[PDB]
């Protein structure tokens, strides 16, 4: 106290860094259930549920590199629950797109303001850190999770009974 | 009588299980003569045909096993007639998915029974036998029938013209 | 009905075909007995056990061909019960061998019925399709199963002690 | 209601397996919050951080299987807040072997209370799968975290200034 | 005391395990002495001697591994004498394939009454234990075993001449 | 009754040759009680195990000589109870050390008690046989265990806490 590392690492930028942590494992784990709700056995649609897993892990991956940042930096790890995610029950392929894409979009809007505060802050290392990592990828996470929903509700879905049915197994596979 | 190689193994169990034995051939008679159902000339879907070819020629691998079984313990194999399937006639993709769906949980009540009358007569090599080779391949069988089941029911058939040379190409092929 | 495939395919003949569908599965059935009674712990011939299960398995395939075939022609499938073998207890070696060599006949003499048939209708797709897969491989299996009660006999089967288990070892091992 | 796979599945069991998953989750993260406590600059221990960072994506298996049972079972996953770890700041490798060797001890409790349960609602699939992949690497995991905390002991951890390291080096590397 | 590891391990199992092993190690001890009877120039029966040398590893193994299970459960493990076998001479390759099925059995009996306390002190891990490694390979060696004894005894064992040579070399070579 | 192989091999030798494949059994055995003391929870020095359990195998193949010899030259193997070893718990890596090398140490006592016997009775066939396969690899074990107690006395054992540590892992391993 401070860490023999500290150097131009503000605690705002510190307790934001936590924050960002406990949303992208949130994330993690709003894309488990999605991956575990299509594998019932009154959806089975095996390609949304594999799509959704490799985006939960992904999202671990995404928190465990700001833990490392913290560490890097001399900043101290403080975890939060988990909060469960809103529904156990994803109701469909589109639906659970469609909760996605919002998803994606409110992790974006805290990591432009972590950015921000970053900025404001004159730490130039936090902001190449967000922008190289995790500005770029959100952008295109964003993109793909519009055009599955575009496709899904032009193709019919949730009520054709087609729709989804092709859509995991031509796009999703 | 006794066998010299008999130990720990009740009478009872013997007989039930040369019932499984029936059982499981019954199984196997009943997806044959779903197999070539969907090789008729006026159904023509070739790979619910091979499904169920699979199907049964795996029941036959079961009630093997239980042939071999009765002899490691020193029982007698006695066999009975195989009754006919129920149908010649399958009616569609869908119906034979929902008749082996309540085969396979019919199958999987008998095991039941049969694992409760050996832990019943302290017989452990019966009871690991159930639940290594049978309890959770029954399971594994019941959840994909539910799978298949569900698709073909929201892809709309047997009516919908697509639906079920849709779902043979895509999931069965 | 008719099928639209369905020519030259006299009803008499979809009968008989479906008389030797059942005929086939039950030779089956019979060399599946006594394959499992060769593995008894009081019997334990490896090697006959070995030599009826795949006798059994041909058997099958006998079945399955004529069931195409069904199809193949516009023909139905009508399947009865498989009656359960004469014996559970194949008494020896020798006995065996000598109840498959009469089977063997009895199914041939069905065969060359179907065949006589067939000529009489004038069908000679179904008299070519019993002559290229059928009366030669009968004629084989009669052979081979006669030479292998000739050896059993004067080996001094099922008495002399030496007899079975040396035939076991050298002929079917 | 019910699914249509469901069978011999009692409420009960579908209630502490919901409750099971909760656990292995809440044990997956704190053996990440350990793993990140380790690479601090002021701690430095890599080899004991990838040993808590390899078993947390081991509990994070364990929670999946069982989510997966659920599914082919015909239960409905309920997910809850997964708590955070009782610490941030873990003192030292042996005092983070301790609390993981209690984890594990109270994971295994709750283990066999669900064995206890199941055994009581007569399913012997969930008690088979549980034995078969959960109670034989608890039992392999509390061991080798007694062997650990065994040898750390020994050494002089945590004072002695070079037991940790030489452990992470030896026997962690 | 207790052991860090201890849970739901009861002393009465502990002390069962304990002698479960010495049992192994006393049927290693029996079929090494089976094993070089063999080998005596007045015997001399090779493939007998590696039949038995071959029984006697195994017997070995069985002995490890239950004490491995005595450390991982956080037992003590307590040696004791290792009787000598019942005779130096096995009088015959029959007897002594008569005598193995009788210890075999003895063996599997014990294990029996291993399973019935294991389950009577609710200890699954034990139980699962006995099923996986123990249950299943004593049934496998007793069939073996009875196979063995049928078959010299029909050849006429041991007083024809050429039985016991013509079973060393056909079934033991 | 004298066996047809016999020629200058006197009963004496005969009795000592007895009571030496007893002793190499009973080193076997001490040293397996050794291995599995080193992989207790409470002591996990495994490399310290793995020794101690390669020398149980070695002195199980030098019994087996030595009944080898017995046959070979017309004698009969007369076997004994395996006495218990001295100590269940023995106590450190340097206690186990020393132990081995006093037992190393009756065993040589031993073997050359049987040369000197078998000059005696000048059976230069049995001193070779001693020479070449037994007095050798004695030399060699005590050499071995000697300086394996040097370097954990110097090194502090028991009581300091690297020693047997460092030993385990940088000798052993
Ligand atoms: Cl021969
Ligand atoms: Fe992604
Ligand atoms: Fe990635
Ligand atoms: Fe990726
Ligand atoms: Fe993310
Ligand atoms: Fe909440
Ligand atoms: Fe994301
Ligand atoms: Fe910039
Ligand atoms: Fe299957
Ligand atoms: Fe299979
Ligand atoms: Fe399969
Ligand atoms: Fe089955
Ligand atoms: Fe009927
Ligand atoms: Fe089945
Ligand atoms: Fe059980
Ligand atoms: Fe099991
Ligand atoms: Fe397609
Ligand atoms: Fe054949
Ligand atoms: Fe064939
Ligand atoms: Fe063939
Ligand atoms: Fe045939
Ligand atoms: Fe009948
Ligand atoms: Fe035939
Ligand atoms: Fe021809
Ligand atoms: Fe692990
Ligand atoms: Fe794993
Ligand atoms: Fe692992
Ligand atoms: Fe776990
Ligand atoms: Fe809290
Ligand atoms: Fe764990
Ligand atoms: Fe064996
Ligand atoms: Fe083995
Ligand atoms: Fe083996
Ligand atoms: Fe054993
Ligand atoms: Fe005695
Ligand atoms: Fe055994
Ligand atoms: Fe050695
Ligand atoms: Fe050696
Ligand atoms: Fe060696
Ligand atoms: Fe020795
Ligand atoms: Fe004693
Ligand atoms: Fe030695």
């Amino acid at each position: 106290g401070p860490s023999r590392v500290r150097q131009n690492f503000h605690p705002d930028s510190e307790a934001a860094i936590n924050r960002q942590i406990n949303l992208e494992l949130y994330a993690s784990y709003v894309y488990l259930s999605m991956a575990y709700y299509f594998s019932r056995d009154d959806v089975a649609l095996n390609n949304f549920s594999r799509y959704f897993l490799h985006q939960s892990r992904e999202e671990t991956e995404h928190a465990e590199k700001l833990m490392r940042l913290q560490n890097q930096r001399g900043g101290r790890i403080r975890l939060q629950d988990i909060k469960k995610p809103e529904q156990d029950d994803w109701e469909s392929g589109l639906h659970a797109m469609e909760c996605a894409l919002l998803l994606e979009k409110n992790v974006n809007q805290s990591l432009l303001e972590l950015h921000a505060l970053a900025s404001d802050k004159g730490d130039p290392h936090l902001c190449d850190f967000l922008e190289t990592y995790y500005l770029n990828e959100q952008v295109k996470s964003i993109k793909e999770l519009g055009d599955h929903v575009h496709n899904l509700v032009k193709m019919g879905a949730p009520d054709a009974g087609l729709a989804e049915y092709l859509f995991d197994t031509h796009t999703l596979g």
